[PDB]
């Protein structure tokens, strides 16, 4: 279970973190609808991280951090995983609903901030919103790779980790961030097969310089709400 | 892997779109079945689809997307489906017993809705429902192609695939519908081999008029509830 592993120190890695937008006021509103939802979630990407031969290095709360030897392969990942996320009958509009809601909350309390799904059309939005919105952030470095005896497993720490953790972490529900440095990872051909949107130079906490983002538009059409910036 | 593809696009398609009824319900209940359940699902399907000589479009959770250059060939496709899914040995009766009790928790909570297989003598019951069910949807009509350079497969979208969708959401689980559209799509002489009923006109979401809807008997002598509309 450890031959998608990235196992050598030289070798650069691309690490893919994601994490279920709202998850806890989900959890809060929808008791009864999430242990499916959730178990249906890790059953979807752990599908996807076998199809691109990725490697899971671990799972924290509805959290994912995977590790892939090629860089485009992270990226197809986290591409078809906003896809098939939206694709998949959840069987409630009860998950829409809350975050159509959670907009409209935070709208109300916060200036300079505007619903970014909440004001779609019925239609227009379930073309492009269906189910769990799940962020994800993507970025490619050399890392300092461990290996565990006892679970045969890897793990990978160092500034490289915490960047894909970082950009993950302002990423929006149903949104996928590339760095730069993962951009720039894949061949020009590769990049010239996807879809992305510059965002430009972000501040990411305990970075001390800007980090140019790349957004994969993996659903052509959705809007997002600015960065999830500190303050 | 895609000569049998739809790949002109004033060319009609026929949509097939399936999916597992109540899989999440099942998995929350049987997360010991589940994984070879679905497995076999899936490897049934990929022989039918191999057999009639469709193609396999994607796959989402344990949804299917097919599509076929022939109407007929789809919906044999479906037919078999159902029979195959019917008279395989699951080695387990708990899925069964499962659907039986959905149905049972479904009619003391809803006013106006019988359960249809849970009334059956044991017997009875065997003769027509066995495993997992599958409901399918199909519809034909043009469809605006694409094809992918990265996979070299090929996608279908456009009001054409969204009603095949549709069709596929409202039928029940071991229901097989097929819209006025596809079973029109059809030689007469090839309608004249199928065992149909005629549903009549049926309200789907996004679409403005009402579509007349046709179920394939594929076991004849099923049941099904009402067709699963919105509200
Ligand atoms: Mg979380
Ligand atoms: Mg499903």
């Amino acid at each position: 279970d450890n031959d998608s592993a990235p196992k050598e120190p030289t070798g650069p890695v691309t690490l893919i973190f994601t994490d279920i937008e709202s998850s806890t006021a989900l959890w809060a509103a929808h008791p009864d609808l999430m242990p499916d939802a959730v178990a249906t979630h890790h059953r979807l990407i752990r599908s996807l991280i076998t199809r691109y031969e990725c490697y899971e290095v671990k799972t924290v709360g509805d959290s994912f951090m995977i590790a892939s030897k090629s860089p485009f392969a992270a990226v197809q990942l986290a591409q078809e995983l906003q896809l098939c996320f939206l694709r998949l009958d959840w069987e409630t509009n009860a998950v829409d609903e809350s975050y159509r809601e959670f907009e409209e909350q935070r709208a109300e309390g916060e200036c300079e901030y505007t619903p970014p799904t909440a004001s779609l059309d019925p239609e227009v939005y379930s073309r492009l919103w269906n189910g769990l919105r799940v962020r994800v952030g993507i970025h490619t470095g050399l890392c300092d790779i461990r290996y565990d005896e006892v679970t045969k497993g890897y793990d990978y720490y160092g500034r490289t980790s915490n960047m894909a953790a970082r950009t993950e972490s302002v990423a929006n529900g149903g949104q996928v961030l590339m760095t730069h440095a993962a951009y720039m990872s894949l061949s020009g051909e590769d990049r010239n097969q996807l879809d992305v949107t510059t965002l430009g130079a972000t501040v990411l906490r305990g970075v001390p310089e800007p980090v140019r983002m790349y957004q994969l538009n993996a659903v052509p059409g959705r809007n997002f709400a600015a960065l999830r910036l500190d303050r």
